[PDB]
C-alpha cells in the first residue's frame, strides 16, 4: 500500500464516501475512530475493538507522553507493538488535553510548559516536541500541533490563536519533514482554527493549504457551543478546506452531531462519548440513547438494541447488564462498551452505504425522526 | 447424561482422576470452579471461562440473593440463562458469606437472620430457605446449609456447632428431596465439619453417610489454620468420607496447597484467589506468583508466564500489562483475571494427567522445586 491515498468513491451533496489507504491498512470513510488509550475506561482487546468494524483509532498523546512514556514506547517497538493494534493509529498533538487536564501551564510562543495532573511533574510540548512524540509512538496519521481556542472568544483572541495556531502548522510540517522515516511512512494533517469567524476561518485555511497536507481537521468546536452554532459554522468552514482531501471534525460526538456533520462533508470523527458512556450506563440504540441503570430494566430481556448486529446484542440482556453495571462489576463496563462502539460503527456503516447508494439525505430524514421520536 | 455419575479413572496413592457426569455437562477431576459471582471484579465473558478450561463455576448464593435477588432471577429463566452459563453451576448455601460479610447476625437453631452490607435491609438464611435459594438460582449441585465453626475453636464450640451442622444437613436433605424438580435435575453435597478434632471429624462423617450425599465437602479449613495443620486435618479426615463420591475441599485455594491436597484425596476445589489476585497485580507462574505492578517489569516484553498457554501469554507483554495495572486501566484487569484463571485450569489438567498416567508424586515434588525456586 501506500503512504496516503484519499479516494472519494461517492458523493451525495457535500457528503463524500471513499477510502484512506495507508501502509498498515484501509480507512473507509466517513469513519469513526474510537479512543485506543482512554484513561481508566480502556475495557476492550484490540480484536474486539476490530471486530466492530473500527478501520483505524486514536491515541492521546497527552495521557501517553505521562504514562508509560513516549521513548519507553518507543524503545518497546512502538505504539502499535505495545498495545497490540496492527493497523492505523491516529495521534492527537496533546495540546488540548494539556489545557483540559494539566493543573498548571505557562503558554508562549514557542509552546507550552505543564505539571502533571497524576504528580506534579513538569513536562513540555511544542510543535517540534509534538511531532517527535508522535513519532516515537509511531503513529501513522500525525495531528500539527495548535493553540486552542476557548468558548467563547473575542474576535481579537481568536484572530491571535488562530495566527499562532498556523505558524506552529508550519512549524509542525517542517519537524515532520525533517524525520525521514515518518515523512515517508506517516501522514500529516493540519488544523483549521477560527472560532465562529467566517473570516479567520478563511484566512486559517488559506494557510494551511498554501503549507500543504494530507487531511484538515475543523478545530475548534464541540467545546460548548451547541449544535445550531456547530452546524453553521461547519456549513461556511467545511467547503474552503481542499476538496480532494480528508476533512476531519475534531471531538465529535453524539449520533444526531456526526450525520448533519457528514451532510456538510465532513469525513473523520472521534469522541470519547461512546466509551465514556459505557461505564456510566448510557447505551446508545437507534431509537436514541437509554440509561441501563433505569429500574425499568431490571427484568427486561431484550437486547440492548432490537437491531444491533454486535455480540453483545446476540447474547447479553438488558436485564443482566443492568445488574451488572448497577452492582459495580467489570463486566458491565464491558459489554456497554463493545456495544456502544460497534453502535457507532453502524452508524457510519449504514452513513457509507446511503452515500454509495445516493439515499443519504432520506438516511438522514430516517434517522432523526426515530432517534428523536 | 444422568443426573449425577462420578467414576474414578485412575489413582495413585489417596489421589484420583475421573469424572462427574450432569445433565448440562461432563466435569473433570481434579476440578477447580472460578467464582462465577464475584463481586466488583467479575471482568470475563462466559465464553472466556469456558475457553480457560473450566467446566464448572461457582455462585455465591449471598451475593446473588442481594442483587439481583433470586426470586427475580426465577422469573429471568434461572442463572445460567441470566448469566449466560450453560454448564454445571454449583451454589454454595450463603452460610459462610452472612458470617462474613453482613453487618449484624442473629444465629439459632432455626437459622440466622442478617442486616445486608449493601444497604442493611433485613434477611433470612436456614436450611430451607437455603436449598429454596439454590433452587430457584437451579443450580446444579447444591451445597447444604451449615453453621461455621471459627478458627480457632474450643472443642464444646466445635462440637456444638458440628452437632447443629448435621441437624441442618438433615434438614437440607429432606428440603431438596420435598421438591421433585430440585430433586430429579440436581444434585446434594454435604459437609464435614468438626474443626481439628479427629474424633468430631469422625462423628460428622459417619452423620453425613448415614443420611447419604451426592457428595461430601469438607468444611472450616482455609480460614487461618495453615497449610500443616490443614494438611494435618486433611490426612485423617478424607478418609473418613464414602471413597465413591466426590471430595470437595472449599474455599482452597493456593497453588501448593491444591497440589497437597489432591495427594490427600481431594476431587474439587474453589477459590476467589485467582481473580482477586488479578486487579491487585499478581500473576501466578510456574515459577512462583509474581506482583506485574513491580518497576522491574516496566520493560519486560515476556509474556506473564513462558509456558502458559492461555490467550494473554499468546499475545500480550508483562510491560503492557504492568501499564495497565498501574494506569487502574480496566482491560489489566481483565488480562490479569483470564491469565490467572488459565493457569490455574492448566495446573489442574498436569494434576489430572499424571495421575492418569502414575507420575502424580513426580509431579507434586517437580512442582514445587520449581513454584519455590
Ligand atoms: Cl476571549
Ligand atoms: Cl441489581
Ligand atoms: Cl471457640
Ligand atoms: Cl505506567
Ligand atoms: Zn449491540
Ligand atoms: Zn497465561
Amino acid at each position: 500500500r501506500p503512504r496516503f491515498s484519499f479516494s472519494i468513491a461517492a458523493r451525495e451533496g457535500k457528503a463524500r464516501t471513499g477510502t484512506i489507504e495507508m501502509k498498515r491498512g484501509v480507512i473507509r470513510t466517513p469513519a469513526f475512530m474510537p479512543v485506543g488509550t482512554a484513561a481508566t475506561v480502556k475495557a476492550l482487546k484490540p480484536e474486539t475493538v476490530r471486530a466492530t468494524g473500527a478501520d483505524i483509532i486514536l491515541g492521546n498523546t497527552y495521557h501517553l507522553m505521562l504514562r508509560p512514556g513516549a521513548e519507553r514506547i518507543a524503545k518497546l517497538g512502538g505504539l502499535h507493538s505495545f498495545m497490540g493494534w496492527d493497523r492505523p493509529i491516529l495521534t492527537d498533538s496533546g495540546g488540548y488535553q494539556v489545557m483540559s487536564l494539566s493543573s498548571l501551564t505557562k503558554q508562549s510562543e514557542e509552546g507550552v510548559t505543564f505539571k502533571s495532573h497524576l504528580d506534579g511533574s513538569r513536562h513540555m510540548l511544542s510543535p517540534e516536541r509534538s511531532i517527535e512524540i508522535q513519532h516515537l509512538l509511531g503513529s501513522d496519521i500525525v495531528m500539527a500541533f495548535d493553540e486552542s481556542t476557548p468558548y467563547p472568544a473575542t474576535p481579537s483572541r481568536a484572530a491571535s490563536s488562530m495566527e499562532r495556531s498556523m505558524r506552529w502548522a508550519k512549524r509542525s510540517r517542517d519537524a515532520f519533514d525533517s524525520r525521514k522515516e515518518q515523512a515517508e511512512n506517516a501522514a500529516l494533517f493540519g488544523i483549521q482554527q477560527g472560532s465562529v469567524f467566517e473570516n479567520l476561518r478563511q484566512q486559517s485555511a488559506d494557510a494551511l493549504a498554501e503549507i500543504g497536507f494530507d487531511g484538515y481537521a475543523v478545530g475548534g468546536l464541540a467545546v460548548g457551543e451547541g449544535q445550531d452554532e456547530m452546524f453553521r459554522v461547519l456549513d461556511f468552514s467545511v467547503p474552503m478546506l481542499p476538496d480532494d482531501k480528508p476533512h476531519y471534525l475534531m471531538g465529535v460526538g453524539k449520533p444526531d452531531d456526526i450525520v448533519g456533520a457528514v451532510e456538510r462533508g465532513i469525513d473523520m470523527f472521534d469522541s470519547v462519548l461512546p466509551t465514556r458512556s459505557g461505564r456510566n450506563g448510557q447505551a446508545f440504540t437507534w431509537d436514541g440513547p437509554i440509561n441501563i441503570r433505569n429500574a425499568r430494566f431490571s427484568e427486561d430481556l431484550k437486547p440492548l438494541d432490537s437491531e444491533c448486529h454486535c455480540a453483545v446484542c446476540q447474547k447479553e440482556s438488558r436485564a443482566y447488564i443492568h445488574h451488572l453495571i448497577r452492582a459495580g462489576q467489570i463486566l458491565g463496563a464491558m459489554l456497554m462498551t463493545e456495544h456502544n462502539i460497534a453502535f457507532y460503527q453502524q452508524l457510519m456503516q449504514k452513513i457509507r452505504d446511503s452515500i454509495s447508494e445516493g439515499r443519504f439525505s432520506q438516511f438522514a430524514q430516517d434517522f432523526r425522526a426515530r432517534y428523536f421520536a
